[PDB]
């Protein structure tokens, strides 16, 4: 269950170079004698929220720093601290990529965009736009290959032309990512996915085509083009193809715009071992060295260490990747990145499929991208549990002494005072409150974790509320006040 102190495990995604990262964790163990263990468990980033929210799980774990503020949300990462020296050797803007409120939650190791891969001897000249590209499938057809074939099953690979015309996640206003500011069903949106729907209508792409797939045909010379970052390139390289690596065609005449991901390295807020994982991550992983190593098993794609990338950025498949994150734009970190990613994932494929019309899939997706987290699910739910055994504790104590007040102007002491990281109070002053109501009310201690409160009355009817200024920390034995933004909890 819990974590094994005096040793590392890591997880990272099995696309990366692990075998290259166990060798560093090789040469960690020759100097310190910890072990250092590598896995890449299928479903890696689900499955890190499940086992560490117990205290179980790696001591570090690896992915695109999209879905590291949800992890920070639920208290599972330790906060990173390096010294000055340290931070000035990675770019700024990898460390922007891994700030969150005000703390960094990870290290970053590479920089990674999409690009478009092309086999040289079937296409010399690839499209510089994806309007020409049911022309040139015609044409590949009439010789037994086709133009493009990509992963459909996943949105990150089809985002770049939703976004190019004008699509977007969330809307940056005000300082920060704007949750209820979607870009998925706008004309845009509409436009990008349209296109793709009406390559697979008129048979240049398949609707089920999925990573395996659109890369067994590119390295068996089936295809002309396909879409994939720099850690594909290994296997390409295996292959007998001459290939190239370049910008995305561009759509109504403007760049694809793809989501720019960051390989980050976070530390388990439950790991034992936090120092030792500084020490691998820093004096082990992030030099010329340690990059080089994970770098030779699959690329990492431009690397978050300033002294490495200037080596990495003389090869042309390296500076194609940096034209594509140029035209691109960061991933947000928030945690609502997940029910955005989800949410597209489902739209693309039902629109791809037939399952729904363009407008219909993406109407929807507009929606559950906005809608509240799982987390904020599961928070209420859990709070709102403690609010019902304090209610049950409030009904004992009405049978034993005729009212929910102990005296004129005192409420009864509440056996659940704090739970899920709210505290809990009776809401209104104990003076003239009415003998057979009562009124619960739950209060976040990090209200910007939590952005909401619970209130419940004495026949278990509850409401959250976005807005109050109430605080766990006011000194008060009631909460009293009114709340905004209050909706119906069903
Ligand atoms: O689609 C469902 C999927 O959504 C989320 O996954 C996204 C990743 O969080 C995001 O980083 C990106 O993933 C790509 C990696 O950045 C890249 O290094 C390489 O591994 O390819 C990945 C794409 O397959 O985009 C995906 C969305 O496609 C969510 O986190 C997942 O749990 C969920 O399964
Ligand atoms: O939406 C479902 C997807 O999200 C999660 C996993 O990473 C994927 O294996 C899965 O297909
Ligand atoms: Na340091
Ligand atoms: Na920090
Ligand atoms: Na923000
Ligand atoms: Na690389
Ligand atoms: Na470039």
């Amino acid at each position: 269950m819990k974590i094994e102190e005096g040793k590392l495990v890591i997880w990272i995604n099995g696309d990366k170079g692990y075998n290259g990262l166990a060798e560093v964790g090789k040469k960690f163990e020759k100097d310190t004698g910890i072990k250092v263990t590598v896995e890449h468990p299928d479903k890696l980033e689900e499955k890190f929220p499940q086992v560490a929210a117990t205290g179980d799980g790696p001591d570090i774990i690896f992915w695109a720093h999209d879905r590291f503020g949800g992890y920070a949300q639920s208290g599972l990462l330790a906060e990173i601290t390096p010294a000055a020296a340290f931070q000035d050797k990675l770019y700024p803007f990898t460390w922007d990529a891994v700030r969150y409120n005000g703390k960094l939650i990870a290290y970053p190791i590479a920089v990674e965009a999409l690009s478009l891969i092309y086999n040289k001897d079937l296409l010399p000249n690839p499209p510089k736009t994806w309007e020409e590209i049911p022309a040139l499938d015609k044409e590949l057809k009439a010789k037994g290959k086709s133009a493009l074939m990509f992963n459909l099953q996943e949105p990150y690979f089809t985002w770049p032309l939703i976004a190019a015309d004008g699509g977007y996640a969330f809307k940056y206003a005000a300082g920060k990512y704007d949750i209820k500011d979607v870009g998925v069903d706008n004309a845009g949106a509409k436009a990008g996915l349209t296109f793709l729907v009406d390559l697979i209508k008129n048979k240049h792409m398949n609707a089920d085509t999925d990573y395996s797939i659109a890369e067994a045909a590119f390295n068996k010379g089936e295809t002309a083009m396909t879409i994939n970052g720099p850690w594909a390139w290994s296997n390409i390289d295996t292959s007998a193809v001459n290939y190239g690596v370049t910008v995305l065609p561009t759509f109504k005449g403007q760049p694809s715009k793809p989501f720019v991901g960051v390989l980050s390295a976070g530390i388990n807020a439950a790991s034992p071992n936090k120092e030792l994982a500084k020490e691998f991550l820093e004096n082990y992983l992030l030099t010329d060295e340690g990059l080089e190593a994970v770098n030779k098993d699959k690329p990492l794609g431009a690397v978050a260490l300033k002294s490495y990338e200037e080596e990495l950025a003389k090869d042309p498949r390296i500076a194609a990747t940096m034209e594509n994150a140029q035209k691109g734009e960061i991933m947000p970190n928030i945690p609502q990145m997940s029910a955005f990613w989800y949410a597209v994932r489902t739209a693309v494929i039902n629109a791809a499929s037939g399952r729904q019309t363009v407008d219909a899939a993406l109407a929807a997706a507009q929606t559950n991208a906005a809608a509240a987290s799982e987390f904020e699910k599961a928070k209420i739910n859990a709070v709102r549990a403690a609010l019902l055994e304090n209610a049950h504790f409030m009904e004992k104590f009405y049978l034993q002494n005729g009212r929910f007040k102990q005296t004129s102007t005192k409420w009864p002491s509440l056996p659940i005072k704090e739970a899920e990281g709210f505290c809990i109070r009776l809401n209104g002053i104990a003076r003239g409150a009415l003998d057979s109501k009562f009124m619960l009310k739950a209060v976040a201690i990090d209200k910007d974790k939590n952005p909401f409160i619970i209130k419940m009355n004495e026949n278990l009817v509850t409401f959250i509320c976005k807005k109050s200024a109430s605080s766990c920390s006011d000194g008060l034995d009631y909460f009293k006040g009114n709340d905004k933004d209050c909706k119906l909890f069903k």
